């Protein structure tokens, strides 16, 4: 169900954050979705993975951010919340394990 291509995924903001933690943002490593919280919003959205790479969030670029700054963006955009992801599971594992 996952596409190559960039998706839109809005999630909403709760008790547990946005319901994903993230690594990546240093040498060539773009921002990652690491790990899934099981239950929390992105989760419930059932369209983001572990291994996808966050584009943008909403209009804030996170293709050349540092993981304080993508850390930063996630904590500061709000209670609604329009991801951009791009599903890169091989890129992620290269980098990651």
């Amino acid at each position: 169900d996952i596409p190559r291509e960039p998706r839109r995924i809005v999630i909403h903001r709760g008790s547990t954050g946005l319901g994903f933690n993230i690594v990546g943002g240093e040498g060539g490593e773009g921002i990652f979705i690491s790990f899934i919280l099981a239950g929390g919003p992105a989760d419930l959205s059932g369209e983001l993975r572990k291994g996808d790479q966050i584009l943008s969030v909403n209009g804030v670029d996170l293709r050349n951010a540092s993981h304080e700054q993508a850390a930063i963006a996630l904590k500061n955009a709000g209670q609604t919340v329009t991801i951009i992801a791009q599903y890169k599971p091989e890129e992620y594992s290269r980098f990651e394990a």
